[PDB]
């Protein structure tokens, strides 16, 4: 509601800039207008001039000599029309946001192509997070998003988790230092955001439930804080039964939530999207446009041509077949890790995503018997530390990939690990 | 020099965050070690599976099904090895900087594929810029500049230029507001760099001159601060002499460069590059893995391919067929002015760029005729408010590129702007 609390000075500062009042006056323009105003350079000079692509499961892209040029030209900051419109519409279809028909000074529901979902998210962070601010996050947390917000400089304040996700009373009771109307006042601080990964976490393989959503929802305008909701294994969940996201329930417009198309459609073309109230997608897309300018216009068309050819059902269709993949890898560790591990670690089952989390028994460190011992025996596992902001404390527990190993490469594995436990008791 | 001065305390801040040495210990490892340690997805899931791409002027590019994977797969944050050492040797080679086998601690030149050369540059200013500090650059300036600098608080310097960039007694001028020995003293606030476009400026398209370059610098060491080389027209200029670089020049490892593929290779693809002192380009990395991470493995194995084909002799074949092609457009725009606009527009004939600069005669502002008179008359240009730190400010400035139109277009887009520059004295 108050949106400009949480939007930084410097963020506040930005103004439109690029790529302007050129490709725009002349689009909506008669045929005969020329305009010598525009910032772009000649296409024709470019050397790519075609381009096939084959697609398993659904048909042959091609970009014949018109589209090369605008697969090599710039694009909108926000990305392009049709893969806007495409995701835009995917949310109503898959979240319905009570927010789609508000106003935009009020939290109207804006998306942008990011390229990455980590840049959205970079940028939100960046955005939002004044020194010294508090943010709710709970810990085991993604390294990548400890990284991201030490700099800036927040007292992180842990949140309470279990096999479920955040647990809300833990969530309550620290909020229980606040009155919930200090929010209303900048100076001693409530907690400007909660961040999590509410489906198959890095590192943990769980996912909150539905009934605990609606709790943080509940709390969250109780204090008012925002909810980034950084969502990069929604489609990846094991349960074909998808929860609820933060964006269905969000009539507030306190949500903004990422979304990755790395685990299902490619990690190297660099698009993702960021979905939120009008008004800070705005503040990210000013900082996009002074930074990237905008996500890559080639991966982008590539991308929409795939889905617009697929339907939401053969998208969908696409997902359920990396799904039963990744249940399947799933079966696999798992049965690797009864096989092997033994009244000598505890694991929960993944929910959604790609990570086996073991904790190993009566060892309270991992990084001597992962850096040193297990190495030399060829297995390579990875140390819990990173995934804490005092990465510095001991962790017992071990992150375990299954997007890749076969079944006997985590029996292996296991294996070699099972006995270097022992070999350490 | 002291590295320390120009980044900021958000900047030393940041840790490295890569996708790890999940993909570097599983490189000199033994054949049959087995690692869960890895953070990537599966790429065998991803949809697209080859790719064949024309070239006009060379090999077709081909990825078969194992390239496409990698190309859909995350990759390094700086780049790919084999455009990097490309882009490494090719700096080589046109500027010989003197920085190469300098200690790392020193100036050692180091290099970063980034997503466009304007990300890069944002992350310059970020790492440098405390609100308040003092920095040099010569107006008129690129808007995007000016807007990517306004939310970050410096107190931005105009220094005067003309048809030969910046005027370097101005410089020399300007910075007696201080004495060199200041530099040690950070209140008392010295600039912390100069920033400067010195081929075919947006928006004159004026070029600093060798002897220029070589008084600037002096400059830059007396009173020590780095210098910004925006150069993303490097390629593009007219005199094929091309004028050596500051990198050229960097014997103190005080220059950071920005090089651009938008204008010869591609805009849409977002890839460009950052070249500098390897302690300073360390912070815009790890920026980036918090941010896009990397620059589309695709995108950049497309410009990699073609570029390894093409030699650097291919290359600079290629600079030189575009070259030719920006210049019989600067004649033909050339052609358009003294045909039409002679006796009531001044301009300096582009030394490199897309764009020609004009000064017309007896208007005070040129934004009513632009964006009222000529519009009406179906002929747009761009005047010149946007390229000042204070746009409010009347300007007798027309930007006008010709990289697009054709001779035709220029003649009624420069005789309609006569008639209406005649209807408004």
């Amino acid at each position: 509601m108050n949106y400009a609390r949480f939007i930084t000075a410097a963020s506040a500062a930005r103004n439109p800039s690029p790529i302007r009042t050129m490709t725009d006056i002349l689009s909506r323009g008669p045929k005969s207008m020329i305009s010598l105003a525009g910032g772009l350079p000649n296409p024709n000079m470019f050397p790519f001039k075609t381009a096939v692509i084959t697609v398993e499961n659904g048909k042959t892209i091609q970009f014949g000599e018109e589209m090369m040029k605008r697969a090599l030209q710039y694009s909108p900051s926000a990305g392009i029309p049709e893969l806007l419109s495409w995701l835009k519409q995917l949310q109503i279809k898959l979240h319905n946001p009570p927010t789609i028909h508000y106003p935009p000074s009020q939290g109207q529901m804006d998306l942008c192509v990011t390229s990455g979902s980590q840049q959205g998210l970079c940028k939100v962070f960046e955005m939002i997070i004044n020194p010294g601010d508090n943010v709710l996050l709970d810990e085991p947390a993604y390294s990548g998003t400890l990284q991201s917000l030490h700099p800036l400089g927040c007292n992180i304040i842990n949140v309470a988790s279990d096999e479920s996700g955040i647990v809300p009373d833990s969530l309550r009771d620290i909020l229980s230092r606040w009155k919930p109307e200090d929010a209303k006042n900048p100076q001693k601080n409530t907690p400007k955001f909660l961040y999590t990964v509410p489906n198959g976490n890095n590192p943990t393989g769980n996912s909150l439930t539905s009934e605990r959503k609606k709790e943080i929802y509940e709390l969250a305008r109780k204090y008012d804080f925002l909810i980034i909701e950084d969502d990069p294994y929604y489609f990846l969940q094991f349960n074909k039964f998808r929860v609820p996201t933060f964006l269905s329930m969000d009539v507030d417009g306190r949500v903004i939530r990422a979304d990755s198309f790395s685990k299902i459609i490619s990690s190297g073309l660099r698009i993702g999207f960021l979905t939120g109230p009008k008004p800070l997608i705005e503040r990210v897309i000013l900082h996009i446009q002074v930074s990237t300018l905008h996500p890559s216009t080639f991966n982008q068309l590539m991308i929409s041509q795939l889905l617009h050819e697929w339907g939401e059902e053969g998208f969908m269709a696409h997902v359920d077949r990396v799904i039963d993949f990744y249940s399947n890898q799933k079966d696999a560790i798992l049965a690797a890790a009864d096989k092997w591990l033994t009244g000598l670690a505890e694991w929960h089952v993944p929910a959604a995503g790609m990570f086996l989390w073991i904790k190993v028994k009566g060892i309270n460190d991992v990084k001597e018997l992962i850096e040193e011992k297990a190495v030399k025996m060829g297995v390579l596992m990875l140390p819990g530390n990173a995934f804490y902001v005092d990465s510095s404390a001991p962790s017992p527990y071990l992150r375990a990939s299954f997007s890749s190993a076969s079944p006997e490469q985590m029996d292996v594995a296991f294996q070699v690990l099972a006995q270097l436990i022992k070999e350490s008791l």
